[PDB]
């Protein structure tokens, strides 16, 4: 009856009364460690090793250099865990906030620090390390640490649950167990229709219920976390895999607070998050990935 | 003997007593939502889910003023909830009625009901939107979702399992689950039998009960949906597959009332039943098609 | 010595007493359904299932008068379930009983009944219908229905177990159920020995018995009626696969009787054995055989 | 020194003291059935089971004329049952007992005794019928029966499993049992480790005890009767394989009894053992063998 | 620097002490056998089994002249069992004794009685049954009994399970059991690696226990007694295998005793060991042997 | 701003610190026998294990003159223990120990003595035995023993399972048991996933545990010293595997101690660690490797 430019206007609109978020996807992975707090600009450490070394000496005597004697050595190495800062800054101006919605304010508050959090993640997983933490597929990867797909244990012709099973025995060469995997999502989507020689599919069965779907996507009984934190290299996968109780500690150099002032050349008010954050690292082969 | 147009007229004859229904198929996937009542003519639904986020910033000063900038956000996205009318007629008359037979019209407005029912189903089944509620495989399939089978999830050669599991984890990547599936009665026969690896049938074993039926008519220890209200692509599958518990809601603006007059030109009989629907969407990967 | 044309004649012969059956089998199939007695010489009855319909229709009105909305029929169909007349005729002479033995015809009235009994059971299993009952081979098959095996159903490569299945969920397609299985007897010892990937066979475990034996041999539980009176063609193989509870009834508007005369120009003893019997059908589905 | 002819002739000289008997198979086959005694010359049976059938009439009408009227029959068969002799004589002389050893008499009567009673079975498991009684395979192999194995249940390809399995079926087809079989040793020393699909063997399983191989040296847990009676062929194996409770009976007209006369030119010892016996035959498919 | 001739001999130095005593492995094989004590030079009997038979008669009369006559006879046969001579000595001198180890007769005399006591075995298990003992592979084997596996129940093709599977039928012919299997070390163990059909090897398994050990190297139940004590053929392997309960008992005409004499003209000490037996043989399929 | 030689190392560092070992293993296959201390320069022993065996008499009489002499022995033979020197000494002075360090000698002193153990380990592991003691694998493989796998109980084809099967017999057939198997790391990745009929490993199952993984990598039950102290020979595998408690002791005539002096010229700590050692020997047999 009415048209636009009668009285269409006059009418009723509802408004999104309770909203959906902006990322719904955990955090974890990055923070997946012991999160320890810490203040110092450095932290230098030292290790024994050893002393001597000793041999095989005829005797018969007391005190023998008659043959082989005296052996040293001393050793080494310093490490030192070198911290970063990472941190963040954000505008908001009165001339937006007064309309006649001052909702926003608070809102955007919670999205700042969920943000902050976003970007250390992502900092962790692929980072080279300059103005960020230690990365994870970097000193895991072939690019500067050259760990690949174990061919120690491969005698020709791999596939996909045998690399899992390969890089897993080369952790307990470097003497330390397993305890989560870290696995693209297409890798567990390919994990959960599982090939087995139960010769029943534990994804279903004949029953079904959310005792096998919990299990099928554990991968030796232990959780798999499904993260899309990774580029696709090519059809490779990239997987990452290690201990997380006897790998690597997060050491932050200052927890996450959130600064304020008005003051950015009028006011407006200016918005500071500021973190500082590193990985420790001890080996090279102390956290391994492998390129399918 | 007694032949007709001699005296087998006046002889025995019996007529029906109670009559078959049209349409012994149950009513359901365009009724398989909760059934929310509107009083609002629209809904203008401005969600609000987000205000700053985060940034990577050193820091260690009261004020910084070197470092990135800082944030400040509004939010977004209104969401119109605009419902359509479905309604019919019946328009009948004494003089037809009259004969001897006056028990028709108890049966037909609950023929007229459950006719109008079935057009009810077919447009909240497969539907554009207009003037129609909102059809299921359309909002999640290639024609307004672009949404088809996950090609993240496969190499090239899809089965007829191995598929429904690309569509299972594409559901979990959005938040939601799977709870029933929809299934062509032609695809429901070769799940119905199913060559399966346990290699003794878990529809029947040697020794049919209804309870292995019952198990394999249950594709994940779901149920499925057997239903006929599908196009026919080619020898392509249709599939709806989503929760029916968590997704879309179907909303009603008037409930189904019916008015009955009596006034057309005489008397004669007016009936005029009249509905008014819509469904819920969020999101059009929030409900999954896939392509076969 | 003794011989023929001596004595031998006058000695010692022991001749007939008792007689055992034609015939030691059980006569199924025809009489596998209800048999309800009648005495109305026609079931002519009207069913009538649906009045009404209903559409979508957009309102904004009470009187909806701006599109159409009006829905209403009566419906259809009147059927006629006709009696047809089976029969069974003997004329003897005194004659022919008569030497010294008079004790022929009490015996003779059984074998009358039971032979009589016989082709009721020929003529319900395979039948034009036309002064007789209607087939159940004849009626259900491509014959005149349209009815073998379901194509949209099977992969490629039908096999004998798997032509049970296709055809099983035919039945629940249609809405009826199964509750005995009809099959040839040539088949049926191979439905007794049935290949199962159990793999120790159940029919001869290593722990064998007649129990397994007597599960296997029936085909998902239901008794196998073992039935021998199909027809030939080549090696193709006709079931009768129907609901034998919840479908047809065979109306029974003469007993079975025995009307005695003995005049007959001469006497002589006549006998007339009268039935009269028909089979329902309601459904071109309503009765399923398959063609292998 | 010591040799033969000095000394050695004193010297102890031990005789046997108890013997085996030549014979150390329990006899079997023809003494398995029932043993009926009997004392009649002949019992002349005629099976008269079967009078009347009557027709299907066409009704209102009490002895048709519009088809074949009343019918009724006497029946046949008379057949008769007819023994023979069986008889079985020995003789010594008191120059034939005499040696140094008295006491063989009462051991000779046993032996005689056992030794007529091995030609009886002979002549019951094999056997023309004149002068003795019928033979068991002689009626129920290609030698008069004219039965041996079912081409109709077979795609080509028999095996051992199979031939009983279509033997046991012609029986269940003849309206009798299965309630032991008949074998040949060399076939049931197959069976003495029987390669089976569990592929761990039924026979032994995994802890191989005495309870499994008298299980499964029965098929279908129905005794396997071990013998090395039948005739030679070639690589053809044939069994008997019938009911052995329900089926042919030995009309016994003298039970064994033991005669002793001494009278034969001077006295002198005769030992005369003799039974009258036949078998009978009720059907010429009343016992199914067959050739591998 | 000092070596013998200087001050090398002076220290103490380690001289022998402490015996072991020639064979670690147990005599059996020929010792398996029930030890019965005898005191008779040789031993004749006769073994009686039967004596007349009685064959059949027609008879109808109490001497019976119409058929042959009666069967009678004597028992046969005559036995003789006769004892061999083995024995072993050792003459050593007052000189020999005298002039290092003075407790070397102790230990002599055991060593002389045990290695006896493996010459006796070496006899039971191939005897030439010429001044020794009737061999045991020798009566069971080709060389005096030709006796090899049956190739009556040969199914073409024999392999190492088969072999002992069809030996085990040539038993149940003669009527006696199998309860022991005696190999070749070599072979034994080949048959503890036996593969069957679980297809896993019951060795060991996956889960292995000495109760799987203990019972891979029965061989239906029954323990295989390992030994060394065998000639080797060829390609072709000896298996004895014989009940070991009612089968040979060894008589002993004297029992083992030791006699011990100084003189020989001159003292001097001699030791004779000595020793009387034969070993029964009934029969020469009463064990039983074969070639591979 | 601020950059290396302005301030920056004076500015507030941290240094090194705390510690961990090398050698990040336990020490085995050297220490894996009785350890027996001795105090003694030699054992010169005498091995006792038989005296005289005679052989047979036909006797007639006590003694015998027709028949061979007596046997009775004294003893062979000589076997002498002998030890072997292993030892070293190392050279440190006080102008290395003074920079600002002064808990490094009580290090330097353990690591030294570990040093030491070490190289007792290799040279028990492999070793030509001539001044240091026997090699545990060299003694074991073909180099000095002749001994590989056992080719006279193998027919065709081998896997890595069967050649430790070959080798555990081979222990046996000399008394010897079983107590542990040693194996190189390489082939232990392939005893982790152990082929078996139970189809699925029992080093995952489907659901992993440390049980599973101590039960697969314990061939036999039997704990598997897995040891990196091996030879690489080719792609051959070796193995040592005899029993570890019924066989060969250690015997040390010295126990490790550390003699310490500080002076030979100047002062200089000097540190001498010896001890004495040998590994025992009895036979060839008596110790059994063997090659893959």
């Amino acid at each position: 009856s009415s048209s636009v430019e009668v009285s269409s206007e006059s009418y009723e609109t509802i408004f999104s009364q309770r909203i959906i978020r902006d990322l719904q996807k955990e955090l974890v992975v990055g923070a997946l460690f012991e999160e320890l707090p810490m203040s110092s600009k450095i932290l230098t450490m030292l290790v024994e090793p050893d002393a001597g070394k000793a041999t095989w000496v005829a005797a018969s005597t007391y005190g023998t250099d008659t043959t082989t004697g005296e052996e040293v050595k001393g050793a080494l190495k310093e490490i030192h865990f070198s911290t970063y800062k990472l941190a963040a800054k954000s505008f908001i101006t009165d001339e937006t906030e007064e309309d006649a919605i001052f909702s926003l304010l608070p809102l955007l508050r919670k999205r700042l620090i969920e943000a902050h959090a976003v970007s250390i993640e992502e900092a962790f997983m692929t980072g080279d390390g300059s103005g960020k933490p230690k990365g994870l597929l970097t000193l895991a990867s072939e690019d500067s640490a050259k760990v690949v797909t174990e061919a120690k244990a491969d005698g020709s012709v791999l596939v996909t649950a045998k690399t899992i099973s390969k890089l897993r025995r080369k952790l307990g060469r470097h003497g330390l167990k397993l305890s989560k995997l870290v696995l693209i999502v297409s890798m567990d989507a390919y994990y959960d229709l599982l090939e087995d020689e139960e010769w029943q599919d534990v994804a279903q069965v004949g029953n079904d219920s959310v005792k096998l779907q919990g299990q099928v996507g554990r991968i030796y009984g232990l959780p798999v976390v499904v993260s899309e934190y990774f580029p696709a290299k090519a059809n490779s996968a990239e997987f990452a895999v290690i201990v997380y109780k006897d790998n690597f500690v997060m050491p932050r150099q200052r927890a996450v607070t959130v600064e304020r002032e008005r003051q950015a050349g009028k006011q407006r008010d200016a918005y500071y998050v500021t973190q500082r954050v590193n990985l420790q690292r001890y080996f090279a082969n102390g956290v391994v990935s492998g390129t399918y």
